Order: structure tokens, then C-alpha cells, then sequence
């Protein structure tokens, strides 16, 4: 082929091995997931979109693996983020208390992989898969990030930061997983408030970003669900991860 059926790059290479890997190793490091059987979870997320119309996946496909890897995460430490990711890990791997997706078992397992399957044939397509804007949003990776970010939004309490990208344009935007899922699915009996950190590009002496329309926007949709809102700026998000690894003394 010169043509491939789909716009979106194919499954990862060997994504069973990498998947499976990645679930001992997560199971061997985390004492909580240790009664978590590899395989079995393997064969849930197999079961999801194997021998099925990958623009045609729901959120009921991946309720098998889902239950397989439910996982308690402290409420009250919640890290999300939008489009930026790199930051919010660096973070978390010092900051071994807070918590996003992608340290827990499911998103530790399906993080920057791309995996689809056949109508026809018990194949997974290594060649392309489905592009959420080109060619369909219920791809079998899209629906499990929205099913999955769903849920963790789901989980929490107290007081959830996020991290934005402060460098972008749209430093919220309605249209990303944050802001379409997230956002709706905290839980306004349980979560005080929702915290911001604005994390700047580049930048000599640089604004108040707080005041962005984006964010002011995100203040609204917050408020309105009865959840209050905070922003802070994050000037220099280098200098900050070097207070975090390294508090007090210095120019923290
Ligand atoms: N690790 C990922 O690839 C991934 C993909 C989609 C959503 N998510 C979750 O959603 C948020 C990021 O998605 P957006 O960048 O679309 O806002 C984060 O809270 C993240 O945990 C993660």
C-alpha cells in the first residue's frame, strides 16, 4: 500500500508485548495492584476493539478492563493537565504524592501508544488508525482516554490542581480532553476547588496569565457548578521544579 485505509499512524510495534510489559512492571513496583493478573488485563483490552469497527468503539467495550484495573488514588492529590504533559510527570516523579492518569495502572499502560483492530479479522492494524478529526472520535484510543479521564475526574476530592499551557493560545480550551470531559465530570459535592497552574513558555518579564479570557472562562464554567476556582501563574516552570526537588533556601 501507498494509500493505508486510515489517516492516523498504526498500532505501536509489538503493542501485546509493551502492554503486557508495562503491567508487570507496574504490578511488581505498585504493592497495591499485586492481585492484578497481567494476562487477564491483556485479554480485556484485547476484547475492547479486537474484531470490531475501530469508528465504532464504546465506552461499554473497555468495562472489562476497566474493572480489572480499578485502583483507589488519594483523592485529595489529583494533578490533571491539558496539553502539556511532560511538566505535570517531571513533577509527579519528585512530588511522588500528587498523582495523574498516566500513574495509575491504565494510564501508565495505554500512555503515548496508538492500538486498532478490524471489522473483519481478529488482526490488530499495524498500518493506520482511525484519526479523531479526519476520520472518526469513536477510535478505539480516543474512546479509552475519554472513558479513563472520565473516571479519574470521577475520583476526585478536596482540592485538584491542573496544569496548563501557558504558551499555547487557547491556555483553556473547551475542546480538549480537560476541558470537554474533565471539567463536567468533578464531582461539585466533593471538590472545593479546582486549582490552575499556568505554566509559562519563554517569556522575559511576562503577564499575569490568570487573567487570560480562556481562564476567565474556565472560572465561569467552574463557578457555575458550585466548585471555586484558583490560577497561579508558573513564571519559570524550570526554577520551579528545581524548589520542588530542592525547597527552601535559594530564590524559592
Ligand atoms: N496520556 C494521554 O495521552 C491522555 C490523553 C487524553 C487525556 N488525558 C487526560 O486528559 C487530560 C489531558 O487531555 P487534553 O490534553 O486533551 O486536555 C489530562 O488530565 C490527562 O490525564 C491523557
Amino acid at each position: 500500500r501507498w494509500r493505508q485505509t486510515w489517516s492516523g499512524p498504526g498500532t505501536t510495534k509489538r503493542f501485546p508485548e509493551t502492554v503486557l510489559a508495562r503491567c508487570v512492571k507496574y504490578t511488581e513496583i505498585h504493592p497495591e495492584m499485586r492481585h492484578v493478573d497481567c494476562q487477564s488485563v491483556w485479554d480485556a483490552f484485547k476484547g475492547a476493539f479486537i474484531s470490531k469497527h475501530p469508528c465504532d468503539i464504546t465506552e461499554e467495550d473497555y468495562q472489562p478492563l476497566m474493572k480489572l484495573g480499578t485502583q483507589t488514588v488519594p483523592c485529595n492529590k489529583i494533578l490533571l493537565w491539558s496539553r502539556i504533559k511532560d511538566l505535570a510527570h517531571q513533577f509527579t516523579q519528585v512530588q511522588r504524592d500528587m498523582f495523574t492518569l498516566e500513574d495509575t495502572l491504565l494510564g501508565y499502560l495505554a500512555d503515548d501508544l496508538t492500538w486498532c483492530g478490524e471489522f473483519a479479522t481478529s488482526k490488530i492494524n499495524y498500518q493506520s488508525c482511525p484519526d479523531w478529526r479526519k476520520d472518526c472520535s469513536n477510535n478505539p484510543v480516543s474512546v479509552f482516554w475519554k472513558t479513563v479521564s472520565r473516571r479519574f475526574a470521577e475520583a476526585a476530592c478536596d482540592v485538584v490542581h491542573v496544569m496548563l499551557d501557558g504558551s499555547r493560545s487557547k491556555i483553556f480550551d473547551k475542546d480538549s480532553t480537560f476541558g470537554s470531559v474533565q471539567v463536567h465530570n468533578l464531582q461539585p459535592e466533593k471538590v472545593q476547588t479546582l486549582e490552575a497552574w499556568v505554566i509559562h513558555g519563554g517569556r522575559e518579564d511576562s503577564r499575569d496569565l490568570c487573567q487570560d479570557p480562556t481562564i476567565k472562562e474556565l472560572e465561569s464554567i467552574i463557578s457555575k457548578r458550585n466548585i471555586q476556582f484558583s490560577c497561579k501563574n508558573i513564571y519559570r516552570p524550570d526554577k520551579f521544579l528545581q524548589c520542588v526537588k530542592n525547597p527552601e533556601d535559594s530564590s524559592c
